[PDB]
């Protein structure tokens, strides 16, 4: 019946594409004969590096022969893909020829050694590979499904993310109490990297390991009475010897395993970012490659993430020639396939180094936790990382609950937990077929995706059409929604929770960074900018919030049209297409609520620039109906989601913050929403009534009783204090709340060399206020951003109380953050940089804008 012939180099990866090519016949009824005149494939592996046939091979037939040239072992295993591709498309052995190979040249996904919430004993991202953590990696079976469909997207590259691995993977004579596992739980990760590598290799497949910086093991720093990780704490000796050679002892080990580093983001400046990857990160992957008797330099991935790239790769290059970049697409979330701005400018720099640049599609927040895989969507940021970015190669997150691995967040009955390559097969594949090749014409792309869907729900193509049309209408909505009313793209938000009139009528508050709304799609307008532009009778410009809710609510309503005509078609995967018409519905009743939300904050908005208390009269209707879709949303959400965000924890701020894993459902949400109307009305009924509202009573706050253990320069906090001491000029404006407390004098040299350290004792908890100023020079300490740093809120210090509340002659304005601290003793290092600590006390702050009746105090 059919002849399989192997030819030439008889490699893992001929002998695996023969293997497929066998089972993919047989499962269609053919008898195979395998060797290395009826009809036959010849499988013929060539030999050359030649960087231009890389992963590229040949189909031709003669007569009842087809002939697989594959130019290197990749090539091979994708040219048996493309004849069994062809048997499934139409059910014939008769081929069409074929030549071939990926546009992007590396092509991978990512999955997280990580948790919702932190290990009790641990720090931000540390988690020791065992069983009792991840017994999924320990799974066997698991592991060939993941790495087969890989391979059915033409995949080559696999991404575990861990903060630090060695402690886990790797024995140091020098430092044997560093293992942070089990003699048996090293043996069983030693077997399963053994496992993973041997199986990755043979499909083709390179297998890389991530790591933050700078992370000593638990048992390392317990030994040394220092922690595992503290941002601002400077390089030592010890911590570098420890980490040149927990990094010599990796590649020594697993010679075939790559590293994607992260300089951060418990690193404090881009100069000891610098002084990190060339004086200790280098030199122990060189000390690694010398004890195996290597000549070459494999590559190693450096992110653009919380460092200055040029100075790094500009450092870097003299001393490791093969340095691949990676930068995230959309930061944090997926917003456009039109980028632009400062953002696509990095991209287009690292672009230009003329190696490998990895789009990163990173976390996506906004998309957080309901179903999405937009072909068009997909196909057209795919086109955009080429013709705007620059880049080559692409790395991929789960679509969803990369915290929770391998699972989605659906609640199903009884308990029972869904699959995230089950459920989330379509985000593979369609990253996988756009980074194989971009332009596809569309008609024929969506004859694809329908044959696909129907085949995966047991309905005919046409039928199937409606399934595509869902996910295509419904997958415009976060991405629209994000980018013209968000806060950030980073998961500090999660947009599918909502947000509150505040955040839509005084964004600035929230903290927006520079860089956001100018790269993450279209030039536009928000609706603060949009209401100004009315009021002062003023031209507008690009995108508009208006024009996007209207489109949204449109999105929304014909994804329902859409896949209620479909779902009771399903003869296979019934569950998943009514939990897929579930999510639609949910993105309705989603894309109602912030309509009517942003129509009230429209209203609230004319009240600020007019005063006219017949805009607030129109806001509470809208209000009222926005509250109606998101009663429907919990009644949608409560019985089949467990949660929104998968990282549960107080770095998520927006809507509300995430503290303890609460405020993760819309349940909860909708306790807060109720409320905000509830006070809203009274406020008005407060207006009306005795035409007063609520204002901050101002007062000093007392300063708390506290012991300075570290020997500081006290001074008074008032007008003429000198908080640095090598400058002229004092305090020239005060917050009356901080005057009389007892602060701090420092060298702002002195600071940009060496941090500041405050060691103290409280007999109660204490607020410890701290003046970030807000010029951008790089001599300013900069304030907390979640976004690059997990730890900016440890000490509850990533939102400021006091703004614009000092200001020192010669110097600049700053803002006040608070760092909050339990009765005890306490040690912190605040980041390098000119920055001011003016005191303590155990009183409640109230927040307030020194500066000023900003538009939101009707929520208050
Ligand atoms: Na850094
Ligand atoms: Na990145």
């Amino acid at each position: 019946e059919v002849n399989v012939v192997m030819t030439g180099d008889m490699t893992t990866r001929l002998a695996f594409a023969g293997e497929q090519l066998k089972q993919a016949l047989v499962e269609k009824g053919y008898e195979v004969n395998q060797t290395t005149g009826k009809r036959s494939i010849y499988l013929n592996l060539l030999n050359d590096t030649t960087k231009k046939n890389k992963e590229r091979f040949d189909i031709s037939t003669k007569g009842k022969n087809t002939y697989v040239t594959g130019y290197d072992g990749n090539g091979i295993i994708y040219g048996c893909r493309e004849l069994i591709d062809q048997l499934d498309q139409s059910g014939t052995m008769d081929f069409k020829p074929v030549s071939d190979a990926p546009e992007m040249v590396l092509r991978g996904a990512c999955i997280g050694l990580q948790k919702t919430t932190y290990l009790p004993g641990h720090a931000v991202y540390e988690y020791p590979y065992t069983p009792e953590s991840f017994p999924w990696f320990y799974d066997k079976e698991r592991w060939i499904k993941y790495l087969d469909m890989m391979v059915e997207n033409r995949m080559n590259s696999l991404y575990l993310w861990n903060g630090h691995p060695f402690a886990s993977l790797v024995k140091l004579k020098d430092y044997p109490f560093a293992l942070e596992v089990d003699e048996e739980t090293f043996k069983k990760n030693e077997e399963m990297f053994s496992f993973l590598t041997t199986e990755a290799e043979k499909r083709g497949i390179f297998v890389i390991q991530m790591f933050y910086n700078i992370i000593v093991s638990k048992p390392f720093a317990d030994h040394y009475g220092i922690k595992t990780q503290d941002r601002n704490r400077p390089i030592t000796p010890l911590i570098s010897d420890y980490t040149r050679k927990s990094v010599a002892a990796f590649i020594e080990k697993y010679p075939n395993v790559g590293l994607l580093v992260c300089l951060g983001e418990a690193i404090g400046t881009y100069e000891e970012d610098v002084e990190w990857f060339t004086k200790t990160i280098i030199p122990g992957i060189k000390d690694g490659l010398k004890v195996l008797g290597r000549t070459d330099e494999p590559p190693v991935l450096v992110r653009a993430h919380d460092t200055d790239c040029k100075m790094v790769i500009d450092a870097a290059l003299p001393l490791y020639k093969n340095l691949y970049t990676m930068h995230k697409y959309n930061g944090e979330s997926l917003t456009t396939y039109e980028p632009r701005g400062p953002w696509a400018k990095i991209h287009k720099d690292l672009s230009s180094l003329g190696s490998v640049h990895i789009s990163n599609v990173h976390i996506l927040a906004n998309l957080e936790p309901w179903r999405w895989s937009s072909p068009d969507f997909i196909q057209k940021s795919v086109k955009a990382m080429h013709s705007v970015h620059g880049a080559n190669a692409l790395h991929i997150y789960p679509q969803a609950n990369y915290w929770d691995w391998p699972y989605t967040a659906d609640k199903l009955a009884n308990g029972e937990r869904e699959e995230q390559v089950y459920r989330d097969w379509a985000w593979y594949k369609a990253w996988g077929r756009y980074a194989w090749k971009a332009d596809r014409n569309r008609l024929e792309e969506i004859k694809y995706w329908d044959k696909q869907f129907g085949d995966f729900y047991g309905i005919p193509a046409e039928m199937a059409d409606n399934i595509r049309i869902a996910y295509e209408e419904s997958g415009e909505i976060a991405p629209k929604l994000l980018r013209r009313f968000g806060i950030t793209e980073g998961n500090r938000q999660t947009l599918l929770l909502g947000m509150f009139m505040s955040q839509f009528v005084n964004p600035y508050k929230y903290t927006i960074h520079y860089g956001f709304y100018e790269s993450c799609g279209p030039g536009g307008e928000k609706l603060i900018e949009y209401v100004e532009k009315e009021w002062k009778k003023q031209p507008h410009v690009g995108e508009l919030p208006l024009d996007i809710i209207n489109q949204v609510i449109e999105h929304g309503d014909k994804a329902v049209a859409a896949i209620d005509k479909v779902v009771s078609s399903a003869k296979k995967n019934s569950d998943e297409l009514r939990r897929l018409q579930n999510d639609m519905h949910c993105y309705r009743e989603y894309a109602y609520a912030f309509y009517y939300k942003v129509k009230a904050a429209q209203h609230v908005l004319n009240y600020h620039w007019g005063k006219n208390m017949d805009e607030l009269d129109k806001a509470v209707p809208l209000m009222e109906e926005s509250l109606k879709h998101y009663t429907k949303l919990v009644d949608l959400t409560k019985d089949t989601y467990l949660f929104a965000n998968s990282m549960q924890t107080a770095q998520r701020r927006i809507p509300i913050g995430g503290d303890d894993g609460n405020n993760k459902t819309w349940s909860e949400m909708l306790v807060h929403y109720k409320a905000e109307l509830y006070n809203f009305k009274e406020n008005i009924e407060m207006l009306k009534d005795k035409k007063v509202r609520k204002c901050v009573e101002v007062t000093p706050l007392k300063e708390a009783d506290v012991k300075i253990l570290n020997n500081l320069t006290k001074v008074k906090i008032e007008k003429g204090a000198k908080i640095f001491s090598n400058i002229d000029g004092g305090i020239d404006a005060i917050a009356k709340e901080i005057t009389g407390l007892t602060g701090f004098v420092f060298n702002g040299e002195k600071q940009r060399d060496d941090a500041t350290t405050i060691e103290f004792e409280c007999s109660s908890p204490v607020t410890m206020l701290v003046a970030y100023f807000k010029d951008d020079h790089r001599k300013f300490a900069k304030a907390p951003r979640l976004e690059s740093d997990a730890s900016a809120n440890d000490y509850g210090q990533a939102e400021p109380v006091l703004t614009n509340a000092l200001h020192v002659k010669g110097v600049a304005l700053a803002d006040i953050y608070p760092y909050k601290f339990k009765a005890g003793r306490h040690t912190l290092i605040l980041p390098k940089g000119y920055c001011g600590v003016l005191g303590f006390t155990e009183d409640k702050i109230k927040e307030r804008d020194v500066a000023l009746d900003a538009p939101d105090w009707l929520f208050y």
